[PDB]
């Protein structure tokens, strides 16, 4: 159904993997990605796939006569650009306002003046905390203990704030102005080309480089993890099935406390599992996150295909493993960078 | 009393001046500061009389970093009226809502982070969305959710309400990751001296006084939830002098009409005929009912309003209109020619 889409935030972690879905699964399609480069972006994740089904336009989503030039020659926009770490929205917020709101804000005039389709996608960070599974009188599976599209917004952190916010100009756009915008919101991903200053993959890489992999407060938290590959179909199935003006939310059944995937993560690579440090916690950290995606399946027939979290995990070690020089460059400068707010628990 | 040096946004304008006029009248210990950019809507004649030692007049932007700080560094408290207000500007043009409503909002925010002082945000019923008519509802608008409380979900329909509710959540997140001492409100419909006459009421008490007809959206089936403005000064005081940090607070005087029982009103008082307005080109995305239940501030910090007979506010509205007719005579002509640019009888 479409033949010239541009994917914002191509060059990223969960942007790449769906530029490779398409080049991989639909090749009929030509892909204009859209991506800044800023620290997160990189072009070895799309070097490789570069030529006459993708190409790569450097610069900013709020560069109106750039997004302008683009837009007039697509047929789609799927946009994935944003500044995306909970940690750094705590040091600094400037670019979370420019980029998630006033991007999108960009990006969603461009779409109403050429009419043409949007997806934005989103996280289930939207809508606040729940209660751990233990503290709930239907542990986890009765109403409202879980996430659903009928839950309240109300996002924790500068971060969330500004993809909410985000969210709320596509939904009035869609009213106001007949747009024609889908939204996803989708739980924790992982796997291959994650940056290494998010949980799982700088455990992984501390280890693979002899440093001690790091804990926030005493490993509580819960997190729902989905594999990409499971992110990007969701993505294609909205895109080209979904109803105009809909939320739908992604997610694969995968709750797991911070503790207990570490000592995954240790046990899969031989460590013992006492061999890491506890370090200062995050401010108004989020506890427990968990998606009901009924919606999503019901509707539009998706099903997830990587549900067994131990496989995934050791498949993603593995890559980790084999692409050192993915990472290594960035190894000590993330490292220093967390050690001016984070240290050690004693 | 607790505040003694404080600064209003927006308070040249319809509500942020009759708040100033609220605290020279009620509290003599508190010096303001009022910082106002003076758009079209902001008059420096609705603080004129009470400009001098203890009122300031300030002239610029809430974006204004270094303006913001400058005043910040001085002040005990900020309460926040300034916006872009109007729903049709909003559909219009889009982007001064999205500058003052959310950036300033923004910049705001980090003046009272960097200063540790309190911070009250003014907001709106229109962040949650529409309600049905109350012959459509099964208790009548009686019933849980037949009415708006602080757990109601934000689902904003315009560029106005959508860039409202996001300042709102952001707000929420300051408080939680970064410990502002920050309250909000949102209230319903206000009306009284001193509004702008592109709004539903003083436009048609106007245009009677000049000599063009009133006005009315489609058949006036909508519903609003009229409140005078004296009203919302006194409930703003006590949430920012008594409420409990981080909470939401709702403002509502129980006082529901649909508009064109409203506009027969005003032509009944000043003598005109029943059928002596035009139907109109009715608003894209029109919200239908709006509806407040205020007994969380009733309950809780012990509000009250004192103006619930709507016929003698009105009254005196019209009043205060026919006898101040030199405040506005000089912008008619301009507000019905921008409205005659998207408007035509039907
Ligand atoms: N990672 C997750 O678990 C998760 C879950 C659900 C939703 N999301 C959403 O998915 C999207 C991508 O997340 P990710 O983890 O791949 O992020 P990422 O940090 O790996 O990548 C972000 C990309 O956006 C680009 N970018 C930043 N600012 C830009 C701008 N102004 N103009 C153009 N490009 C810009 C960067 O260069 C980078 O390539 C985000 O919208 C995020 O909110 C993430
Ligand atoms: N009018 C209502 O029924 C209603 C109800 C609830 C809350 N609100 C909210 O109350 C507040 C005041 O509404 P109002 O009806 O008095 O609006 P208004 O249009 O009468 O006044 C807006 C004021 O803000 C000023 N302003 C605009 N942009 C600015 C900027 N960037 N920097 C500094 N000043 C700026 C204008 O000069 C003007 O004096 C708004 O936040 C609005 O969302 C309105
Ligand atoms: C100007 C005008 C309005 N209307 C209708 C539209 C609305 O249903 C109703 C009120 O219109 P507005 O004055 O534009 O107010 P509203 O859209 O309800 O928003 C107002 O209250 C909520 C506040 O947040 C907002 O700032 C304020 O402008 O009357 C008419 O029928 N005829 C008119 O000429």
């Amino acid at each position: 159904q479409f033949k010239n889409i541009i994917v914002t935030g191509g060059a990223g972690f969960i942007g790449s993997n769906f530029v490779h879905y398409v080049y991989n699964n639909h090749p009929d399609v030509h892909v204009t990605v859209l991506d800044k480069l800023t620290y997160a972006g990189n072009k070895a994740n799309l070097e490789a796939i570069l030529g006459d089904r993708v190409e790569l336009v450097v610069g900013d989503i709020a560069d109106a006569e750039l997004v302008d030039k683009l837009a007039a020659k697509a047929d789609a926009i799927v946009h994935y650009a944003a500044e995306s770490h909970n940690d750094n929205s705590l040091n600094d917020p400037s670019p979370f306002i420019h980029t998630n709101f006033i991007g999108t804000y960009t990006l969603l005039e461009a779409a109403r003046k050429y009419d043409i389709r949007f997806h934005h996608v989103s996280t289930d960070e939207v809508y606040g905390d729940l209660p751990l599974r233990e503290d709930l009188p239907g542990h986890g599976e009765g109403p409202g203990e879980k996430f659903t599209a009928e839950t309240n917004y109300n996002p924790s952190s500068p971060y969330s704030s500004t993809k909410a916010a985000s969210d709320l100009i596509v939904k009035a756009w869609v009213r106001s102005f007949g747009v024609k915008a889908t939204i996803s919101n989708c739980s924790n991903n992982y796997g291959p080309y994650q940056h290494i200053e998010k949980f799982i993959p700088r455990q992984i890489t501390n280890i693979l480089a002899g440093i001690k992999p790091k804990l926030y407060g005493e490993g509580k938290n819960v997190r729902d993890w989905i594999h990409t590959n499971d992110h990007s179909t969701g993505v294609w199935a909205i895109l080209t099935k979904g109803r105009m003006g809909e939320t739908y939310l992604i997610g694969a059944d995968g709750e797991k406390n911070n503790k207990e995937v570490l000592e995954l993560i240790l046990e899969k690579m031989g460590q013992p599992k006492d061999a890491y440090d506890h370090v200062t916690d995050r401010a108004g950290h989020d506890l427990r996150y968990a998606i009901d995606a009924s919606k999503l399946r019901d509707e539009l027939g998706w099903t997830p295909q990587f549900t067994d979290f131990s496989e995934g995990l050791e498949e993603t070690i593995q890559w980790y493993t084999d692409n050192q020089d993915w990472w290594k460059a960035e190894k000590e400068a993330v490292e220093a960078n967390y050690a001016k707010t984070q240290e050690v628990i004693k």
